[PDB]
């Protein structure tokens, strides 16, 4: 029954999911001055040329674009990662206003939205086993700011009216997630968690420094989605972000000087 409202939002999650108050929770504020450049970080490799999207789904908390992960296609490796991680889905978090919506913050700055490209460590065979491991997932996080439109996002925006409500899905093939990436792959990285229940501490976070720009019209369409199912009172899907959590005993590393 978790969600993002007053009675079931982030401050309530710890009752059903005690790990909410754990030692490696996400998101976090990225203090850019305290993050240390790490020249030990191997180069970061995003190989999406063969990515094959299947479907887009309103899951009641966000919308997600799913990929066929049954073959070695669409892999993230290098950077802080050992081994190879396979793309399974992407989704977003966003606000009711352009001044909020991101989960991670940068020197307390909130972006209008945040994209999560979720990948699982192939050493664990599939996603459900990977999330039970401390190094099971790698999530590539990309900030969105409102400005120029992102042409590569438009195909996603245009299908949203077909999945307005919780539980609706639509075929969504041939979508190329390379169109959602900024020019630079400079990043911050730290060990953390899923940002929604069950809040499992299984994620290596890789957060790109360079945001992508999307237009006001594009994010406005995100905000027309509904948290509710069809035939239920309309509740706009907005502010589906968890706030920053305590850093505790963790160091954020930068790939750049
Ligand atoms: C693993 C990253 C992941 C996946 C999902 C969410 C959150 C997630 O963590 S995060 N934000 O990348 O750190 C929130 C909604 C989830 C979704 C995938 C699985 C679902 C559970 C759907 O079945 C229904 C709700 C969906
Ligand atoms: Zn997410």
């Amino acid at each position: 029954h978790w969600g993002y409202g007053k009675h079931n939002g982030p401050e309530h999650w710890h009752k059903d999911f005690p790990i909410a108050k754990g030692e490696r929770q996400s998101p976090v504020d990225i203090d850019t001055h305290t993050a240390k450049y790490d020249p030990s970080l191997k180069p970061l490799s995003v190989s999406y040329d063969q990515a094959t999207s299947l479907r887009i789904l309103n899951n009641g908390h966000s919308f997600q674009v799913e990929f066929d992960d049954s073959q070695d296609k669409a892999v993230l490796k290098g950077g802080p990662l050992d081994g190879t991680y396979r793309l399974i889905q992407f989704h977003f978090h966003w606000g009711s206003l352009d001044g909020q919506g991101s989960e991670h913050t940068v020197d307390k700055k909130k972006y209008a939205a945040e994209l999560h490209l979720v990948h699982w460590n192939t050493k664990y065979g599939d996603f459900g086993k990977a999330v039970q491991q401390p190094d099971g997932l790698a999530v590539l996080g990309i900030f969105l700011k409102v400005g120029s439109a992102k042409p590569g996002l438009q195909k996603v925006v245009d299908v949203l009216d077909s999945i307005k409500t919780k539980g609706k899905s639509a075929d969504f093939t041939n979508f190329d997630p390379r169109g959602l990436l900024p020019e630079s792959l400079d990043y911050w990285t730290y060990p953390g968690s899923l940002t929604t229940p069950p809040l499992l501490e299984c994620v290596t976070w890789i957060v790109l420094k360079e945001p992508i720009s999307v237009s006001s019209e594009q994010v406005l369409k995100f905000r027309k989605l509904n948290f509710n199912g069809e035939g239920e009172p309309e509740e706009l899907m907005v502010d589906n972000w968890r706030p920053a959590q305590p850093l505790k005993n963790r160091q954020i590393k930068a790939s750049f000087k």
